[PDB]
C-alpha cells in the first residue's frame, strides 16, 4: 500500500486505443506499466532489469546471458525449475527472453483467466531464486547451442567483427553471447567457479532500482496495481548507479581505417561508420532521424539514385545506430555491383558530396514537419500488438522515457532544432570516417582472424590523399532535397459497415478474368485495407528459363517504381510483387486513402514497362549470386528444399535455374512481358475500409488497365491447373540423400505422408501433432540432445498431408532416423497409459490455439489469403474443425497412428531427406527400419509413382 | 493334256525380286485364272470376279447386281448352314469380303495357309449350288440399306450419284447401283414384285464361267493348285453370257457445256472440271492419259497448281484419267477453293484451259514418257510384297483386261511412246466439251433441283456461249511450262553388305541430351529403302491451344512452301509426312534411300529457316478454321473417341478451345513462336533399312548441325521430358460423358472399362478375353441383336494404361446399347465357364500366331519399333516374351481376372462411357438379360472431372 513512491500522470495514447494504462514507480525503484484490456484473450508481464552483456566480467564472456538462463529455475516458493514452463504449457502460454548489452528482459504470456497464478512464479525470481545446479550443464550447452548456430551467419560474424577493431579495453570489444569455451572450458582451467560468480553478478547487479516491470490483464488498472505492489515490493534495493559508457570505443587511432572482410555467402558489401555522442537525450527533436531520412532516401535526387544510376549499388541503408548509453553511430551501408566494388573511393566521394549539399543547403523544417506529422499518423493508427511483444518492448522503453511518454516515445517529435542537425553532420566527415569492405575478392589477401567467428580480414589506414580528396568533394548537381511527399494520408474516414456486410470474405465476382473476394472490416476500424491479387499465367513456370524471366521482370519492375513508391512506403503504403509456381503475386496493404492511386501505377507500369539495360545487367548478376548462395543456407533449409523439388510434380532446380539463366537475353524478356501479360486469371482478396461497390471498383480499374495496355484476354478454366503431391506406395520407404558443402552440420525431414485433406484427416493429424508436440522436444531435443533445430508437426502441401520431422544435428541422419523413430514407439506407450482428463487437455490446448483470435487486419486477411491461395475457401474451417475435435477419442487417435504412422502401419508412407555434414562420410529401444529405397534421380522417382487428385473446393 | 484346262499361259512376268511362282491358265469353261504358290504366306488368298455389276441391274430393281452378292453368299447344297463360310473362314484364322461396281462383282477370303483346300471348297460350291436363303432375305436388305444410310451423309458418294443423273437418264451409267429398304422392300412389295425370284433370273442369267476369273495364292506348289482350281471351279456353268459394252458416252451434247452449283454438307468448297472421253483401256501398253494427268495434275515449278496457288485460288488439285465402262470413259481436273477461288471460278477454268493449250502448242514429249516408264520400271522392280487378301481380289480384276502373262505387269509397265494417241485424247479437252461443278455452302437456299436417291440439292445452268468463247480464245500465259528433268529419280539401288555388328532389333546408337537414335540395318526385305522417324520434342508445341494452333499452322505453311521441291521426290518414290503432335513435331521420311538425305537436309533447312507469304498464311489460316468447324460432320462414333481422348489425357484441348484461340494467331506472332518452338528441343529418332551404322549417325548429325546452325537449338532438360498420364478412375465407378451429333442420326458410344498399366500379365490377361470375345462380339450384337453398322471391341491402350473397349455406332439411344454390352460381358463370363479346354487352347494358339505374326514389308515392321518407341516402353522383343507368358494361362486366370477388373460387379471395376446422340433424338424378345446397371456419374465439367481424380504413373522403359 504505501510501496509506491509515485502514480504517473496520463498516459499518453492514441485516441483509437481503447486499453487502459498506468504508469507508477515502487518505493524500492521500479518503473512499472500496468494495462488494463478487458478484451485481450491473453495476458502478459514482462521484467527488464537495465544490465546486460557490456558489463559482463572480462574472465566470464557471456555471463549475463547465463545468468538469463539459470535465473528461471526453481526459487523458494516454487522449487521445481519445471514448474514455470510447465504451468505456462498447462493455461496455453508461452515465455522467453533475451540479453543484450544493457538489458536483460523477462516475458510471458498466459490464458487471461490465469494471470495471477503465472505471475506468482514470474516475480518469485526476482525475489528468491535458487540457479539449481542440475540444468548448469544442460544452460551452457544451450548458450553454445546459440553462438554455434551464429558462427557461419555473415550478419554475426560482421556484428563481432566491428568490435574488434575497437578499443580493446572498452566493455564494446566484449563478446556477449559466451559459448562452451567461455563457460566451462576457460573458467575450469582458470579454476574460477561459475556458479560462485554467477550468484556474485547477480547480488551487485540485479537491484530493483535498475528494474522496470510491465503487467497486461483483463483486471483493471486497481487490481492490477495491488498484484504488481504484492508480488515486485519486496525487490530488494541495492541502488546501484545505472552503468553508462561516456567513452567511444573507436578513438583516434580506430579513425580513418580500412577494412578489407571475406564473407560466408558470396556477398559485396561496403559499410561506412562515424562515431558519434549520444544523441537519446535529444529525441524530442531526432536530429538523427532526419539526417538518417535524408542521406538514407531513395526518392529523386537522393543519394541512392545517383549510385544506382552510377552502377555502382543497389541498395541503401542509412542513419543512427545504437552502441550504449554515451556512444553511438551514423552509418551508411551500400551493397556493391562488380563495378561498385572497383569505385569504392567513388562512392564515399558520392556519400560525402550528398553530406555536403544538406550543409551547403542547411536545415529544412518542412522535412521535420513532414516526419512529424507521418510519426503522428503511425501512432495514432498503429495495429493493436500481441501482448507479449508489447510488454516486453515497453519494460525496455520504461528505462529511457518519463512514465507519461511511455507509449509515445518512439513516435512523438515535437521541436525543430536546427543547431542539433548542424551538430551531427559536423561528425560526418572524412577525418571521423571508418570503412569496412566486404566481398570474395580478399580470400588469400587477409592476415586478420576473429577469435569468436574465425572471420578472415585485413586492416588498413585510409591514405591522407584520399582523405583530403573526400574533404574536398565538388558539388554534385544530380543530388537534390526530396520534393513534397504527396502520399501522406489525410482521409482516415472508417466507413460505416454496409448493410450487406460479411463476417467471412464473400465471392462477389466470378468471371472468367478474375475471380474476387471481399470483406468490409469489422473488427479493427483503423482506416487500412489489404489488396490481394494472385495473377495466373501458364507461362510464368512454363521451364527454367521463363520461371528466371517472371523473377527478373518483377525485379526490374520493383527497382524502377523504386523512387515513385519510396515516398508511399514512408506515407504507410507498401507493396509486395513477387513471381510463384503459377503466375505473379501482388499486394498493397497500409493506409487506403492514396491506395488506389498507387496500385493503378503498378499495374499500369506492369504492362508499360520500358526496361534500362543497365539495371537488367546488374538484377541478372544479383540473382546468380542469389542462386549460388543458396549453398550456405542451413542443412535443414537445404533438406526441406529437396523434398519440395521430389514432392511437388513440377519444381525447377535452383541449378536448371542458374544453367538457363544466361540465355535470358535483353530482347527475350522485352519479348516474354507481353507474352506473360496476354492471357491472365486474377484472383483477388480486398480486405479492409472499403465498401462492395469500392471493392468491385478497384477489380476493374485492375482489369480494364490491363486490357488496355496489354490486350490481356481471359485463360481458359481448363488451363487453370495446380500442381499435385506424389503418391507414395503403402508401406514404401523413399531416402534422397545431398551435401551441404558450407556447414559441418547434418540436416533431416522426415515426412510420413497420410492422406489428402478433409475434416477428419486433418484433426486426426493436428491432434496427433498437439499429442506429441512437447514430448518431441522434451525427448529429442533436451534429453536425447540431437540438435539446435527439433521440429515436428503436420506438413500441408498441394491439398495433401501428412506428419513431418525436421532436425538439424551434428549426428549422422541414419542415426537421428532411429531416434524419430525410437519416439514414434515410446508414443504409442504414453497415448495407451495417458489419463481421459489429459487427452481432453490436448484437444483444449488445440482448439485454443485454433481459435486464437487476429490482433491486425493483415493477420486477418492472411487467414483468408491461406483458404484462397490452396483453392480450398473453408472461411469458417477453424470453428468447424474444433467442433469436430471435441468428438475425437484417444482410441480414434491409437487406430490412426496404426494405420498410417507406425513402423509396422499398412498404409505407411515414408520420405525422408538427408543433407550431410560439410567433412561427414557418405536410451529407448529403436524398432526394426527396413531397406530405404534411394532417390537416384527425381524426374524418374515422380515418373514411377501417380499424382494425388487435388482437394474439391468449400462452396457456399 | 488335261481336257478341262483350255489353255496354259506362256511365262507370267514377275519382278526379279518377286520369289512367289506364277502360272496363268483359262479352264475350258471359260474361267481365267492365275495360280500363285508361296511357301513364304503366313495366310492363303482366293478370289472370283463375276463381270457383271450394277450398270446390269434390271429397272424393276435398282441395286440388284449388289443384292446378288449378299444373297449369294448364304447356304449351299454341299454345305446347308447358312454361316458355315464365315464360320469356317473364323476358326482358321480368316476373313471374307466381296464388293459389286458397275461391271463386277468381286469376291475373296484369306485363311491359314493349312486350310486353303477347306475354304476353296465352300467358296467355289457358291458358284455350283447356290441356294440363297429367304430366311435372309430381310437381314441382307437391312444390310443394303445400312449401307446405303452411311453413303447417303457422305458429300464423295452424293456428288457420285449426282455426277451420274445429270447425264443421259437413259444410260445405264444414270442407275442407283447401291439399292436400298425401297429398292429391295418396299417398291417391289407394292408393285406384287417377288424379289427372290428376279433376283434368281438375273443370276441365271448372268452368272456365267466365261465372264469368271480365279485367283488363288496358297504355300501349295503351281502342280498342286493347278490341279485344286481344275477339281472346284471346271464344273461352273457356261452360259456363253455376251459381255455387256457401253460404246454411247453417257455425256452427250446436251450434257455439254452445262454449269452445276451443289450444296455439300460438310463446309467444303470444291470445283470440278470434266470431259467425256472415248474409253482409253487398250492404249494401256502407251497410256496416254496417264501421261496427260502427269502433266495437268503436276504440282512442280509452272505447273498449272502452282499458278492458282500463286493466284491465292486453290490449294489442292487432281487431274487425269478416270474410268467409267467398257466403251467410255472420263477426263477430269478438280481443284478446290480458297474464298476468292469461289469467286473467280470463270479465271480457273481459263488458267486450265491456257495449260491444255500450251500442251497442245509444245506436242507430246518423249522425255516426259521415259520418266514414267523408267519410274514405273523401278517401282516394279522394287515393289512391297502385297497382302495376299488384296493381292488375289486385284489380279481377278485385273484378268479381265489383259492376256494371263501381263497381269502383274499390267498397272505398271509402259513399252510404246504413242504422241498421236497422247494428241487424240488433248483434242478432247476443249470448252465445248466441259461440264462444271461448283460445291459450295454459299449455294443453300438459292438451288431448285434435288437428286432423289442423295437427297443432294443443286441447281443446274447452261454455260453462256461468250463464256465457252472466252475459254476457247484464252490468250498464251508464259507461268506456264513443262517440267524439267526429274533429279530425283533414283539410280543407286545397291543393297549394302549386311554389317558385321547388325542387329536383329532397333539399337541405341546415339544417346546425347539432345537425341535418342534407334537404328537397324534391314535383314530381311533387302529392297532399296529405308525409313526415317524423327519425334522432334518441345513443351511449347501444346503449352496451350494458340501454340498448338502455332505448330499446326507452321507445319501446314512449311509443307506448303516445300510442295512445288517435294513433288518431285514424290513421283520418284520419295515421300515424307510432317505433322504435329501433342509433345511437339513428327517426321517420317520414306522411300528409296539413295535421294533420301537431299530431301531431308532441304525439311529441317527449310524448317529452322522459315520465311512465311502472309498471302498463304491467310489462306491456310481460313482453312485450318473451316477444318476444326468440320468436325461437327463426323460421324457420331468419331465423336465418341475423341470426347473419350480428351477426357482420359492429363492435357487435352478442345476442337472449339483451338478455334477461339485461332483468331489470335496473327502473323508477327506466328514468326515469333518458330524460333521459340525450335530453340529447344529432343529429338527421338528410328532409322532403319537400307543403311550402315555410320550413315544413320551422318543422318541425325547432319538434323542436329541444321537445327543448331539456322535455328541455335540447345537440348531440353530430361525433368521437362515430361510425358501425359491417363486419368486413374475409381473402383466401382461409372462416369458418363454426353454430347450431340447435329449433323447424323445416328448414337456414337465408346464404353471403356479401365483396367491397369501395361505389364506382360495385364496385357496378356487383357488380350486373351479380347481374343475370346471378339467374334462372338461382332455375331451377338451386329449379327443377331443388329445394334448397328458400327460395332467394334478391343484393348484400348494410351499413356502407358489399358482396358477393354467397346466401339458401337446405332440408330438406337446410347443407354439401351450399355444394356446389350453388359448382357453380352455376362454370355462371355458363361461362355469362359462353359468352353472345353480344347477351344480355350483354340483361343491361346489363335492370339499366340497373330502376335508371332512376321511384318511383310519395310514400313510393317519400322511401325512396330515405332510404336514401342514412341510409348517409351522399347520392348522390341515383345512378341516371344509374351507369348511364352500367354501360353502359361489358364481358363480360371481369366475368370478371376474378368472377376477383378471387368464383371459388373467386380471390387476394381473402372468404367468410362462417352455417350454421342443422334441429331433428332433427346436424353424379353428372346434377347439375353441385362444386368442391374448403377446410376452413372454424370461429367458436367472435363477439367472438375480430371482435378478430382489420381494420375496414373508412367510405364518404366526397358531399356
Ligand atoms: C549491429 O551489427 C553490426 O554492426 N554488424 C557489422 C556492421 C558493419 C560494420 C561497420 N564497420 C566495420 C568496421 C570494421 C570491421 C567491421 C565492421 C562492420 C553492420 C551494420 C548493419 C546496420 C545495422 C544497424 C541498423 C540500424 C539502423 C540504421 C539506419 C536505418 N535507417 C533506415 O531505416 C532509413 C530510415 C529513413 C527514414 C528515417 C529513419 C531511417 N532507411 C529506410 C529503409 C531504406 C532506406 N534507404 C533507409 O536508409 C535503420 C536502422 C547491418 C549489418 C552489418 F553487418
Ligand atoms: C468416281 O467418283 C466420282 O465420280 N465422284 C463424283 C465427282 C464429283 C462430280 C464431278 N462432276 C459433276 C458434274 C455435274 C454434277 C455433279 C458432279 C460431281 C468426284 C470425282 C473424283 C475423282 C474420282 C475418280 C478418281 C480417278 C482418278 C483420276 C485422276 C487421278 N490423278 C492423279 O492421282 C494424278 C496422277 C499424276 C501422275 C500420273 C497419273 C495421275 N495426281 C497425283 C496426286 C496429286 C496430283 N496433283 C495429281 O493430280 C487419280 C484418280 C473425286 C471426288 C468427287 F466428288
Ligand atoms: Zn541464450
Ligand atoms: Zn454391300
Amino acid at each position: 500500500n504505501p510501496a509506491i513512491k509515485r502514480i504517473g500522470n496520463h498516459i499518453t495514447k492514441s485516441p483509437e486505443d481503447k486499453r487502459e494504462y498506468r504508469g507508477l514507480e515502487l518505493a524500492n525503484g521500479i518503473k512499472v506499466l500496468l494495462i488494463s484490456d478487458p478484451t485481450t484473450d491473453k495476458s502478459s508481464a514482462a521484467l527488464d532489469v537495465h544490465i546486460g552483456s557490456l558489463s559482463d566480467p572480462p574472465n566470464i564472456a557471456g555471463l549475463s546471458h547465463f545468468l538469463q538462463h539459470m535465473l528461471f529455475l526453481g526459487t523458494k516458493k516454487y522449487p521445481k525449475e519445471n514448474e514455470y514452463s510447465q504451468f505456462l504449457s498447462e493455461h496455453a502460454g508461452s515465455s522467453n527472453a533475451f540479453t543484450s548489452g544493457e538489458h536483460t528482459n523477462y516475458y510471458f504470456d498466459v490464458s487471461h483467466e490465469h494471470l495471477e497464478g503465472a505471475l506468482d512464479r514470474f516475480a518469485q525470481f526476482f525475489l528468491s531464486p535458487l540457479f539449481d545446479e542440475s540444468a548448469k550443464d544442460r544452460e551452457v550447452n544451450a548458450v553454445d547451442s546459440e553462438h554455434e548456430k551464429n558462427v557461419m551467419n555473415d550478419a554475426w560474424r560482421l556484428f563481432q567483427l566491428e568490435k574488434a577493431t575497437g578499443n580493446p579495453k572498452h566493455p564494446f570489444s566484449k563478446f556477449g553471447t559466451g559459448n562452451k569455451y567461455t563457460l566451462e572450458t576457460r573458467p575450469n582451467q582458470e579454476g574460477i567457479d561459475v556458479r560462485q560468480e554467477l550468484l556474485k553478478f547477480h547480488s551487485a547487479y540485479y537491484s530493483s532500482n535498475l528494474m522496470a516491470v510491465v503487467v497486461l490483464g483483463r483486471e483493471s488498472l486497481d487490481d492490477l496495481t495491488n498484484l504488481v505492489v504484492k508480488l515486485f515490493s519486496e525487490v530488494e534495493n541495492k541502488n546501484v548507479p545505472l552503468p553508462e559508457f561516456p567513452e567511444h570505443p573507436f578513438q583516434e587511432e580506430h579513425l580513418k581505417q580500412l577494412y578489407k572482410i571475406v564473407p560466408i555467402k558470396d556477398i559485396r558489401n561496403l559499410y561506412v561508420t562515424f562515431p558519434i555522442p549520444d544523441l537519446q537525450k535529444y529525441y524530442k527533436s531526432n536530429p538523427g532521424h532526419y539526417l538518417g531520412h535524408l542521406i538514407g532516401h531513395e526518392g529523386p535526387g537522393s543519394l541512392l539514385s545517383e549510385l544506382k544510376s552510377k552502377g555502382w549499388v543497389n541498395t541503401l541503408v542509412g542513419g543512427q545506430k545504437e552502441g550504449a548509453r554515451g556512444f553511438m553511430f551514423f552509418i551508411i551501408n551500400v551493397d556493391l555491383t562488380e563495378e561498385g566494388l572497383l569505385h569504392v573511393e567513388d562512392i564515399i566521394l558520392h556519400m560525402f558530396q550528398y553530406i555536403q549539399k544538406l550543409r551547403a543547403e542547411g536545415p529544412q523544417e518542412w522535412v521535420f514537419q513532414e516526419l512529424k506529422d507521418l510519426n503522428a499518423v503511425a501512432f495514432r493508427f498503429k495495429d493493436k500488438e500481441r501482448p507479449r511483444g508489447y510488454t516486453s518492448k515497453i519494460a525496455g522503453i520504461l528505462h529511457y522515457y518519463p512514465l507519461e511518454e511511455v507509449l509515445t516515445a518512439e513516435y512523438l517529435l515535437e521541436e525543430f532544432r536546427p543547431d542539433l542537425i548542424e551538430m551531427v553532420l559536423d561528425k560526418l566527415r572524412p577525418e571521423n570516417v571508418r570503412v569496412a569492405i566486404v566481398s570474395k575478392s580478399f580470400e588469400g589477401k587477409t592476415d586478420r582472424t576473429e577469435e569468436w567467428y574465425g572471420t578472415q580480414y585485413k586492416q588498413e589506414a585510409i591514405p591522407d590523399e584520399v582523405i583530403k580528396k573526400w574533404q574536398n568533394a565538388d558539388l554534385n548537381g544530380k543530388f537534390k532535397l526530396p520534393t513534397k511527399n504527396e502520399f501522406i494520408p489525410t482521409n482516415f474516414e472508417i466507413l460505416p459497415l454496409e448493410k450487406e456486410a460479411t463476417p467471412y470474405p464473400a465471392l462477389i465476382k466470378d468471371t472468367a478474368m478474375s475471380k474476387l473476394w471481399f470483406k468490409q472490416d469489422d473488427k479493427f476500424f483503423l482506416p487500412k485495407a489489404n489488396l490481394n491479387f494472385e495473377f495466373f499465367s501458364p507461362f510464368a513456370y512454363v521451364d527454367p528459363l521463363h520461371s528466371n524471366m517472371a523473377y527478373l521482370y518483377l525485379e526490374l519492375l520493383k527497382d524502377s517504381l523504386n523512387e515513385y513508391a519510396y515516398a508511399a512506403e514512408l506515407a504507410g503504403l507498401s507493396y509486395d510483387l513477387q513471381n510463384t509456381i503459377y503466375g505473379m503475386y501482388l499486394s498493397v496493404k497500409g493506409y487506403n486513402d492514396k491506395q488506389p492511386i498507387l496500385l493503378k501505377k503498378i499495374i499500369e507500369k506492369m504492362a508499360t514497362f520500358e526496361i534500362d539495360e543497365k539495371r537488367f545487367e546488374i538484377i541478372k548478376e544479383a540473382y546468380m549470386r542469389s542462386l549460388n548462395n543458396f549453398r550456405a543456407e542451413q542443412p535443414h533449409q537445404h533438406a526441406m528444399y529437396y523434398l519440395r523439388l521430389l514432392m511437388t510434380e513440377v519444381a525447377w532446380t535452383k541449378d536448371e535455374l542458374k544453367e538457363a539463366l544466361d540465355d535470358v537475353t535483353l530482347p527475350r524478356l522485352k519479348a516474354f512481358i507481353p507474352q506473360l501479360l496476354s492471357r491472365l486469371h486474377i484472383e483477388a482478396l480486398l480486405h479492409g475500409n472499403i465498401t462492395k461497390q469500392a471493392a468491385l471498383g478497384i477489380m476493374q480499374m485492375v482489369e480494364d488497365t490491363l486490357i488496355e495496355h496489354a490486350h490481356t484476354k481471359p485463360l481458359l478454366p481448363s488451363q487453370l491447373v495446380r500442381y499435385r503431391e506424389v503418391q507414395l506406395p503403402d508401406r514404401g520407404w523413399f531416402v534422397y540423400q545431398q551435401r551441404n558443402e558450407v556447414h559441418n552440420n547434418s540436416g533431416i525431414e522426415i515426412y510420413y505422408q497420410t492422406d489428402m485433406q478433409s475434416t477428419s484427416e486433418n484433426m486426426f493429424l493436428e491432434l496427433f501433432a498437439q499429442i506429441i508436440s512437447e514430448p518431441a522436444f522434451n525427448t529429442l531435443r533436451t534429453k536425447e540432445q540431437l540438435g539446435y533445430i527439433v521440429f515436428s508437426g503436420p506438413r500441408r502441401a498441394n491439398g495433401i498431408q501428412g506428419l513431418r520431422f525436421i532436425i538439424q544435428s551434428e549426428k549422422p541422419p541414419h542415426y537421428l532416423e532411429s531416434r524419430v523413430e525410437a519416439f514414434l514407439i515410446t508414443m504409442e506407450k504414453s497415448i495407451e497409459d495417458m489419463t481421459e482428463e489429459a487427452f481432453q487437455k490436448h484437444i483444449q490446448a488445440l482448439a485454443i490455439r485454433r481459435l486464437d483470435k487476429p490482433k491486425k487486419l493483415s493477420a486477418e486477411s492472411a487467414k483468408y489469403w491461406g483458404e484462397i491461395i490452396s483453392q480450398q475457401y473453408n472461411f469458417d474451417r477453424d470453428n468447424t474443425e474444433v467442433a469436430y475435435l471435441k468428438t475425437l477419442t484417444k482410441e480414434d487417435i491409437i487406430k490412426f497412428y496404426k494405420e498410417m504412422l507406425a513402423v509396422d502401419a499398412p498404409r505407411r508412407h515414408k520420405v525422408s531427406v538427408h543433407v550431410l555434414a560439410r567433412e561427414m562420410d557418405s536410451l529407448s529401444q529403436a524398432p526394426a527400419l527396413p531397406q530405404p529405397e534411394v532417390i537416384q534421380n527425381m524426374t524418374e522417382f515422380k515418373r514411377g509413382l501417380p499424382l494425388f487428385p487435388l482437394v474439391k473446393p468449400h462452396i457456399n
